[PDB]
């Protein structure tokens, strides 16, 4: 099948052929960078930047502290989005799935990985508190640097790590003359469908959708 | 008072001078690209990528289609928030506040002020429909060419646009030693407030928060 422009019928393996084309470039820092929206069960939502850290077909994997705002919204309303944005590219990458927080031995065993410095800034900043200033912060720091010299920086209890479950998984490609290619993913049933509905791999679904 | 660091007590002449750095910088392409988050009544967020179009005091202005995923979850929840990251800077800045749909007559200067060619692309792209395959759209788009030669583009009446306005907007700078500033500006009310609260101008009330 003549392919609509594809790399895999696999929406997870597409974001893989994408997100190495993005860290293979110049222009690109934080491939991995990505916008986290999240709301209340009201119906109240907020965003901001976050790193990918690791992704397969479990889902997409990412750490925070949940305390944070972030947190105490995935906790009470386990559903997210992330939105991949790679300007140099043209390209975004949107995925939707119910959100499960990871195994505190697993947050252990990656926060043990990190810089020893990203570690007790991570204890230091009880991330989401009000502060007086910024050497507050330089203080607390220098501090628990002596403390933990030559030592293991104990993991916060609130501090974790989720991974989004792949419900919906959108690609946008921006084209000079407006008329973006853009193909949606998605999880369906019907195991008996639209005559532009194809069949992606296990019971993925996608079409392409007008820009 | 030997201020923390920002230009402005206003927010929104704060993102202003931030948004003006960015678009001077050379490795930006896209400086008023910022993500937008929406959800509906339930609790499910989305979220995409937008381009800011114009602001100021009445808010942060953006068009789309009523009829697209995102107008559908702001006509039944008119509450929206804005990510703007710009990695060559390090700086990240959010937007929270709901929102109020632009007149039709607004959105109708704007829309004839575009470039012909993006006022067609908005009447072809149904947006959000599903399609056949590319090759649909560059057919529609050829014929309502030659059909609007020398004529006037219509304004899709379902073609609009919102206007965000600002009850939180968050400050973030990114430090190369990890302790990154964060300033969060919210209108509250004792018009009588915390040790490291501090007054905005207005009804601005701001605080740094761990980072
Ligand atoms: C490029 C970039 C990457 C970031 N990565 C993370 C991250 O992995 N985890 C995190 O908790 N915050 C991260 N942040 C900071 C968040 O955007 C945010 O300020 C913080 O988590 C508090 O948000 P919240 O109050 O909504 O919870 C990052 C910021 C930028 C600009
Ligand atoms: C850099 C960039 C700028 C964009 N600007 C807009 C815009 O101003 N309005 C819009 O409706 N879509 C814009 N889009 C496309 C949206 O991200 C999205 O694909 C579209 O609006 C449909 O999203 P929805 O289904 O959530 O409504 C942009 C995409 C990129 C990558
Ligand atoms: C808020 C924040 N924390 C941590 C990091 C990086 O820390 P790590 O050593 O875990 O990759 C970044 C990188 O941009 C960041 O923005
Ligand atoms: C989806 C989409 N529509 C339109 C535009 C630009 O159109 P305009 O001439 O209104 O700025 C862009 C620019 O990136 C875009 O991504």
């Amino acid at each position: 099948f003549e392919e609509t422009h594809l790399t895999s019928l696999d929406p997870v393996k597409q974001f893989a052929a994408w997100f190495e084309e993005a860290v293979q470039c110049p222009d690109i820092g934080e491939a991995n960078a990505m916008c986290l929206a999240t709301c209340t069960r009201d119906g109240k939502p907020s965003a901001r930047m976050l790193l990918l850290k690791g992704f397969g077909k479990d889902g997409f994997r990412f750490f925070t502290n949940f305390e944070s705002r972030k947190g105490k919204e995935l906790d009470s309303n386990p559903f997210a989005s992330l939105v991949f944005y790679w300007e140099p590219l043209n390209r975004q990458v949107r995925v939707e799935g119910p959100v499960k927080k990871l195994p505190e031995e697993e947050a252990e065993c990656y926060f043990h990985s990190r810089p020893k410095s990203s570690q007790i800034g991570a204890v230091v900043s009880h991330q989401s508190s009000v502060i007086p200033d910024r050497e507050y912060l330089r203080k607390k720091n220098e501090e628990l640097e002596q403390l933990y010299q030559d030592q293991e920086v104990p993991k916060p209890k609130s501090w974790g790590g989720y991974v989004l479950y792949p419900q919906v998984m959108e690609f946008w490609q921006g084209q000079t003359n407006r008329l973006h290619d853009w193909i949606v993913f998605r999880r369906g049933l019907p195991t008996p469908l639209g005559p532009m509905t194809h069949r992606g791999e296990e019971d993925w679904l996608y079409e392409r959708l007008a820009p």
